[PDB]
């Protein structure tokens, strides 16, 4: 039968804005730093991991067997195998799914899963400006303007966009000030904090930025304050079977239980480019017999503030869930207080392949922090969903 | 509960020597060809697969989300998601076990898994490329030559295995073995590199190309795979989805295992990670080497497959390196690569895995048909891979 | 083809590096050792037919080391000299040079040996240096690779190291070295010597080589530290020996030099001596179990044990050596009975001269004890950087 | 004791220093020479039993030069190698080392030579041990002490130059030299060489003491060169279908007391040649070729005078009668270091290979009953010298 899969935490360098710090940092540099941080934090040195899986999205020609060559440049046992994997922004979480798959089938006892990306190697400096399929798609329309179309279609007010962005910044700043990421971040090139972080941000400071996506379509509400910037980063997370975790005297923070992956028909124009998770989450919850509100933590990747709010409005609109999903009902709304509680992409940034890893580690820790600091009866749950270029999306749910 | 993963077959395009046919074929071209061939063969047009898995190893700067782009270019519904994967030579089989894993978890009902590699405009052998397929300080061929000389495998055995691969895939082509496994491309209908007009005597003429200065070389252009362009893919499904679409499983992917080795400084040979992986796999499933009807070992070189076999035969290797008490033994060589493999067809890095999965699967089912007498039947795939890695899998019929 | 006579040799004690001798020049130490040899054998004012040897870490300044040393010594300035380098084998190769010279009849007497300072050239071990002293892997990582693949164990390494230490201490307390050493800068025995050494203390040190790979078994207790030293041996025709009335300890019958394919891993860096020795034994018609003294230089405990394992398994002796069966294992009792480089240290060029003179006497003193017995023989084997190896046989 | 057969050798064309070979590492040039040798004799992938030689002005991190070379060569990596230095005697000494090896049956075949770069300007300007009288002042002492005339030195210098040109046109060096950085013949050679053209320039050594005879054109120039010679047992040579050109039969090495000043610096050959002769039962005249290394035509003319001198073979050598003169017809018949140059470690292999081939030439031409012999004599700094005998 399928074993339980345990997230024992992770590690990641801070995310730098592109063409700044980590401007000379190769993919391999940043990821091998990240992996070294993981091995130090959990003392894996000289031990054999059953699998390291990850990759880069904008990988270069010097990136064949990137994961394998990183572990060979690492302190892990050289008998540790590895392979690469890229699903755009969902690369991180999907690598996590791969590692969990191997653990549950019983082929792995322990494994690392993550990603790394540098958009610094390549004038707004924003993710929206790139092709829709991150192919440096074939619609004569950048990721940003696809999302602008969906924002207008769904009527996401600018105030809520700016408010979500500022909330992300302020909550991640609080998390830093409280040391939430001390056991989750290792410095790199003299950077100890997420470069793009700006803790003195508010809806007033954001309101004064000109929209720069969906402009001539009228009623543009997307700007550099509510849309992620081009950022370098690396991240990884460690997973293992329960027996491995006890044998090494490390306790699970949470368990990855299930996931779902979904595509959309975006070249045809029927579905929003970054609207795939809206299809993934519902059949995920159904397969595990859960509602959209039976969760303690909603970690929704914020590739654009508007995309997050559009996912939620889609899930609140009877019509959308009737026609686009064939649900006979609206999944309902969520308690926004349990949404990205400690900040996210608008604060940290979006190094495509790393973000997944980041989210996973965070989600796990948060779940554990709640089951331990306070206690009672009941299982605790988190739901991650990540929108991804090429009209794809990945969702997972974790228990504690 | 882990469900049964079923292999329904696959489709590949023929493999051409590099800088010949397919020279101007992009990775997207050849893979979307193989995919549409699969679509035709199983009538999956307009259907939604739960996942397409695969990748290309020596990708250009344009192959971002290659699988997804081929999907959107294919005839499958664009609600079919895909992701890229690359593990050098084992890319195909890694794609396969990833899709299979999704089926076992109950996340997929059907998936397509394979790979593709163009190598035109990257002598003309796989051995001449770096050990990491990118740049230790030693070509893959010379690494395998070191292992060859250490184990002392004979030149005649390599030549024999190579020529037999050629003739056996020729026979397979004389019958219709490949008519439901291949799909034409750019004017080719059978594997280019095939040569049925090749003997042990003609091979013995060739001057060694690898491990020569060291002395006592045995590796020539006739027992080392040539570079080839190719693409291939296999279809996998839950039993429920398979019968619901009225296609019978040809075999079931029961388990697999993956391994790497400390090759870079010489503790292990660069292409010996299958040596470690096969024993753990056999143990976990309570089988011993001789407990199968089909053996399919990638022939990246004739010597390396012979080395896998002597390794599992010498108790020094099995005790001092694998840690096992007794040597795993030798094989019935009649049941190895029965219809040939890489040494005749060619070696497009990410395509080989797909081919072998499909081929070995249908050989299983065909025997199950002929041998009506009760009894479970199995096959073992073992793929060595650049970067000092290796994949192995078991299939049941 | 006349016979060769080792008439003994002199040597200064070997100091750990950057300590005693830390301001001693290669010429300083070798001319010291040479002076001691002169005195012990009364060659003052004599002319030797040749002085050969050198340093493998030579400073640029040094050019004709042996020649300027014989010019700064108390021997006739007519004594000719030339340098010679073969890493660790430098000394024994200098010995075969002088031997060849007299056996050819060109020489009548000759001195041969080596000097090496490792001061102001990482716990101060030889293993941490480049494999050619210039794959980029260090000596120790190479030896650890072959050690792990050979399956040698740390307990045996530790026992061998402790045994070298204790046996050399015991040799000292019996005055064995009294006619082989010569004070230098206030030192009378080898700094690195530790008579208070045993497995128990030697099993607590943390492996320092090949530990990432896993199953490491190479501590700083079972590898030689970098040491500064000098040594020389004296050789001559029988006629010269009696002409000056010196008894010979042993005779040098034959030798064999071998290299290996190590750059890409076909052979372990320090496995050359196991190619050399079987050829030597064959040319002379002996088996491995036909000597009373085995003098294997101990670069690392592993490297020594690897040779014995290599000859012990036919699976090695035909896939690599090319022989029908294994040469066999050996009576450990006769292996480096007075200890070797694991205790004394390793000045690359001085090991050869040391082991030579030492071996010669061990043989002679034994044949001096027993009587009515036939010929007794010792075998020397020395691994060397750049994947080479020198072996010799002596008789008494 | 077996026979020692010389199978020929290959060498670099000796460039003048700080010139053509100004970016040529010691390893660069010697690997060129060794690859040339293997090319010539098809030793590609064979395992020689020893490669011995070295550089005299050893540069930093030149540990295991010969071994590092064979590794960067096309021979079997199983060929061992060890370095060797004796200043100007290096090349020969390496040859005798390999010869001793196979004579004692330790090897079956071996290569032996030397490389030297002095680029990173005559050779008399260097210290007596290459590490206060300069080699050339030290030699001018013995020149004026031996009354060596200026016309004789200039004459034999130009004779060497012209005879090496004649050997070149006659194709002698085609299977003895191999190109490097686009050079095909020894840079320093100038074939239009007159006794008068050298009488024109000024002496540079012994000026103060007066009546200085040594001249700048008479002195050797600093040159960069590498060379190697192949040797083997008769069995190996036949087994590979190679023919011995000559046999190295015996050798002898000597040093002298030069620091005080009793003996001259480069006069140790005078002591070695007689003993060698005596050991084998020969006289100074029983040779068909005399190859004496030409560092200072002053020195080598002094040598001949010395050997015929007034029982100086009795006062400083301790023999009844003098050794005598020899036919100048057979001295450096194709030229020597006075014309090619002098990379210290390289000149030994050059002289050896040359002498072997010269003997083979004369043996093939004259086919009647007879033994043919050649005598090599090389002076070396640090007050040393090497002599050898070659048979055909």
């Amino acid at each position: 039968t399928r074993r339980r899969v345990a997230v024992l935490g992770g590690n990641r360098i801070p995310f730098a804005r592109s063409d700044g710090a980590y401007a000379d940092a190769s993919n391999q540099d940043m990821f091998t730093a990240a992996l070294s941080g993981l091995v130090d934090r959990f003392g894996l040195a000289g031990e054999r991991l059953d699998m390291v899986v990850g990759g880069a999205v904008l990988k270069h020609s010097r990136d064949f067997n990137l994961m394998r060559e990183c572990v060979l440049g690492s302190e892990l046992s050289p008998y540790t195998p590895a392979f690469d994997l890229q699903q755009a922004c969902g690369t991180g979480l999907q690598a996590a799914i791969a590692a969990a798959d191997g653990i549950a089938a019983g082929r792995y006892e322990v494994a690392a899963a993550g990603g790394v990306d540098t958009t610094s190697d390549p004038r707004l400096k924003l993710v929206g400006t790139l092709p829709a399929s991150l192919g440096v798609p074939r619609t004569g329309l950048s990721m940003g303007e696809h999302a602008a179309v969906t924002a207008k279609q769904m009527g996401i007010k600018r105030v809520d966009q700016d408010e979500l962005a500022a909330a992300s910044h302020r909550n991640m700043a609080d998390a830093y000030d409280r040391g939430f990421f001390d056991d989750l971040v290792s410095p790199f090139l003299g950077l100890y904090r997420d470069d793009n972080l700006r803790p003195n941000s508010s809806v007033e400071k954001l309101a004064t930025l000109r929209p720069v996506f969906g402009v001539k379509a009228g009623d543009a509400t997307m700007t550099a304050g509510n849309s992620t910037p081009l950022t370098d980063g690396a991240s990884v997370a460690l997973l293992a079977s329960e027996q491995w975790a006890e044998a090494h005297s490390l306790a699970p923070l949470a368990y990855l239980v299930d996931a779902e992956t979904a595509a959309v028909d975006y070249v045809n124009g029927n579905d929003g480019l970054l609207m795939a998770p809206t299809y993934a989450v519902p059949r995920l919850l159904a397969r595990n017999g859960l509602s959209l509100q039976d969760f303690d933590f909603y970690e929704i990747h914020e590739a654009f503030a508007s995309v997050v709010l559009a996912h939620l409005a889609a899930w609140e609109s009877e019509e959308y869930c009737k026609r686009r999903l064939g649900l006979d009902a609206a999944l309902g709304s969520i308690d926004r207080s349990k949404l990205n509680v400690n900040g996210s992409s608008l604060a940290a940034g979006h190094p495509f392949a790393a973000t997944g890893g980041r989210i996973l580690a965070q989600t796990a820790k948060q779940l554990a922090e709640k089951k331990a600091a306070k206690k009672g009866g009941g299982p605790l749950r988190g739901l991650i969903s990540i929108c991804a270029a090429g009209g794809q999306g990945v969702a997972a749910i974790l228990e504690a």
